[PDB]
């Protein structure tokens, strides 16, 4: 089971896709909900996700039909289409999903996030880097729900550097485009959801604290969170979750005013990648680093949660740590470092030591020596 939320608010969950076609948002919402008596959020809810995860591990696309069996029923624990909870502002968090994953795959991140109060638009990214993702050719296409499937692009190594950087860049502009649609639909912008969903996008009017917006990702999403800071400064702070450094430009590292916050796996992180994290730093810029002890790269998706301990360890979706624990420490020092950079009058400053590293399972800054 993907954990519950900590935070004392209920959790809701929808779909918007906005436009229907390739270049249009793709979101999965997370949100403070009303209600909690709805049916609980289908994890990955279609076949294709699972024939694209198949694709990525470098499987049989028929093992993709195994994983169909095994997971195709999995639930998350959001109350699907519920009403927003009404008579609060809500700050704004986008996330960015890792290579080979989409925006379905990071629910517990988005459900804790969401149960302490923030609206989370985890983005589908359409530049190939999810294992799979889906829209509409055209309006037609969109009414009758014939839809357009794209699956992960594999690169030779001469196409390495200048596709990573291609795709970052298009992940920070779908980042901007996603909080463009938010911010518009609170602001009462009206929107038809190219998806024929029971939640009406009209309850997000004037639910938006408009100031109180971050971007947080993992890996990939991770870069990706550099990038969007570098080119939207609507965009207060960021939280880089086991960040991939390699896409990034080398332009980007001095031109990242706000506050961010690097949050590693302790097996995951090698020199090239500190190094990279490293040129982030400058005096005048507001930069945190910690390291979760027994940790591995998967540890922050949710497929930490979806097998059991012994096979969790094979596949290298657990490391030493439990898995409860991990998410436990990064979503709690990402709180207390939004609740710092945003300016939010919640009580998340009882974590403020986790930013520090100060606690058993964490390394202050990194393991990793890079002189
Ligand atoms: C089996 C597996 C191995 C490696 C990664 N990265 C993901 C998976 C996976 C795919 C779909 C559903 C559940 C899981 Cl655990
Ligand atoms: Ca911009
Ligand atoms: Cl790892």
């Amino acid at each position: 089971k993907i954990p519950r939320g900590n935070g004392p608010y209920s959790v809701g969950c929808t779909d918007l896709m906005f436009d229907h076609t390739n270049k249009g948002t793709f979101l999965r919402l997370y949100y403070p909900s009303q209600d909690n008596d709805r049916l609980d959020t289908l994890w990955i809810p279609n076949k294709e996700y699972f024939w694209g995860l198949s694709k990525f591990l470098g499987t049989h696309w028929l093992m993709g039909n195994i994983l169909r069996l095994l997971f195709g029923s999995m639930t998350t624990p959001a109350n699907w289409n519920s009403p927003l909870r009404p008579g609060e502002k809500y700050p704004l968090v986008v996330f960015s999903h890792g290579l080979g994953a989409f925006r379905t795959l990071y629910s517990a991140i988005g459900i804790d996030l969401a149960s302490h109060g923030f609206i989370v638009a985890a983005v589908e990214h359409r530049d190939r880097s999810a294992s799979a993702t889906y829209y509409f050719k055209d309006q037609s296409a969109a009414e009758i729900g014939d839809k357009s499937w794209l699956y992960l692009r594999t690169l030779k190594q001469e196409e390495e550097t200048h596709i990573r950087n291609e795709q970052v860049r298009q992940r920070a502009k779908e980042c901007s485009q996603a909080l463009s649609l938010i911010l518009d639909i609170d602001h009462g912008k009206p929107v038809k959801n190219a998806l024929d969903l029971k939640f009406d996008m009209e309850q997000l009017k004037d639910s938006i604290d408009r100031e109180k917006i971050a971007v947080i990702g993992h890996s990939f999403g991770g870069a990706t969170v550099i990038q969007t800071l570098s080119e939207d400064q609507r965009f207060r702070c960021g939280i880089a979750l086991d960040a991939w450094m390699f896409p990034l430009g080398d332009e980007v590292y001095s031109r990242i005013p706000q506050p961010l916050f690097f949050i590693n796996s302790e097996y995951f992180q090698y020199p090239a990648n500190i190094i990279k994290m490293k040129k982030c730093y400058s005096p005048d810029k507001e930069r945190k680093m910690i390291t979760i002890r027994g940790s591995v790269h998967q540890n922050f998706a949710d497929f930490t949660f979806a097998t059991g301990k012994i096979i969790g360890h094979m596949l290298k979706l657990k490391g030493d740590i439990d898995s409860n624990v991990a998410i436990d420490l990064s979503n709690k020092a990402s709180l207390a470092f939004l609740q710092k950079h945003l300016g939010l009058h919640k009580d998340f400053d009882q974590w403020d030591c986790l930013i520090e590293g100060d606690d058993e399972n964490l390394i202050p800054g990194t393991n990793i020596n890079t002189t």
